[PDB]
């Protein structure tokens, strides 16, 4: 199913995840995300910061080409990347994208991050010390050259990623603001399950989109490889055996119970066609309360790189 976002248009509340390390040969974003839409994820995340989207726009296309879906039935996002902040070069930031997956719009584009970067030719430009070369732009300016983009037909709906409540705050006390950000996607998951910020977006009815909900891809260059793996975690394992699902099941059915939509990234075939059956049953009231206990404000996003960068959302 799907939820009824604040400008009308409606987003699928599973997603598929289509980041995968560079390490990972481009050519298997093509075909896990054709995986995808087969098993029917219907909602698809990409991002200029991925180096994916001529991949991922292949596989919706082809699987629009081989009669699955039309376009209207896949609902696509990208992101505006950190290095294009200034409002001057978001609208090409976005034809850069639409170029990439050779299509007309997408359905959502969002801001990838607060943490403005520096222009020019890397994703990510670092000093001596390793970390992001920050640049000062101020994001309601931002929003705006956004909002252009959804007038333009471009986007059809916009929003945000990695913001927290003052943040966003911003954004909707903006003067002169036009369209509210449809979603906040943000770190979300049974170890830092974002309750605060949630009751704050249901208030305002914006979405919060969750990713890393099954504990993140616990990449060297952000994770701390000692953190807390969640999907090893004994009340989830537990909640699993008594619904005869997995601990990733049970997680992602935690997110749309609370009326987050989920986004879940595999490169796996079996687990892929696995992660569609949150659809197939429920948790009660008493296995939320369980997993609600498990929060322990853990963002596995935790490097130098950018806890430094004066627009890092978390307080440590
Ligand atoms: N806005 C942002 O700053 C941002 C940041 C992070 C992520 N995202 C988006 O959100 C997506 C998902 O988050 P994520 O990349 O952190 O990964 P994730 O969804 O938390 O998944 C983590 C890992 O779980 C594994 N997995 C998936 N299904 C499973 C299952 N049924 N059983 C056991 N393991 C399973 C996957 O490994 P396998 O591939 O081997 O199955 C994957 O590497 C990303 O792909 C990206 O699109 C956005």
């Amino acid at each position: 199913q799907c939820v009824k976002l604040n400008d009308g248009h409606f987003m699928p509340v599973l997603g598929f995840g289509t980041y995968a390390p560079p390490e990972v040969p481009r050519s298997k974003a093509l075909e896990v995300t054709k995986l995808a839409i087969e098993a029917g994820f219907r909602h698809i995340d990409s991002a200029h910061l991925y180096n994916n989207e001529e991949q991922v726009g292949l596989a919706i296309r082809s699987k629009i080409a081989d009669g699955s879906v039309k376009r209207e039935d896949i609902f696509y996002t990208s992101k505006l990347w950190s290095t294009f902040h200034r409002p001057e070069l978001v609208r090409p930031a976005l034809e850069n994208s639409l170029k990439k997956a050779q299509l007309d719009y997408v359905d959502l584009y969002l801001i990838h991050s607060p943490m403005s970067l520096k222009p020019g030719e890397e994703l990510s430009p670092t000093d001596e010390n390793g970390k992001v070369i920050f640049d000062i732009v101020d994001l309601c300016t931002t929003w705006e050259a956004m909002e252009k983009c959804k007038d333009a037909g471009l986007a059809k709906s916009i929003g945000v990623s990695n913001f927290n409540r003052r943040q966003l705050e911003m954004i909707l006390n903006k003067p002169g603001l036009k369209y509210k950000p449809v979603c906040n996607q943000v770190e979300c998951h049974p170890y830092f399950n974002r309750s605060k910020l949630l009751d704050f977006c249901k208030s305002k009815d914006i979405v919060l989109v969750a990713y890393s909900a099954l504990g993140s891809q616990r990449d060297k260059r952000w994770v701390d490889p000692n953190s807390p793996v969640l999907l090893e975690d004994p009340v989830l394992c537990a909640l699993a055996k008594k619904h005869k699902r997995t601990p990733a099941l049970i997680a992602l059915r935690y997110q749309l119970q609370r009326g987050v939509v989920v986004l879940a990234k595999s490169y796996n075939e079996q687990r892929i066609r696995q992660n569609v059956q949150v659809f197939e049953f429920q948790l009660t009231a008493e296995d939320m309360k369980a997993i609600d206990g498990l929060d322990r404000n853990l963002h596995y996003f935790n490097s130098d790189s950018f806890a430094s960068h004066p627009n890092y959302p978390y307080s440590d």
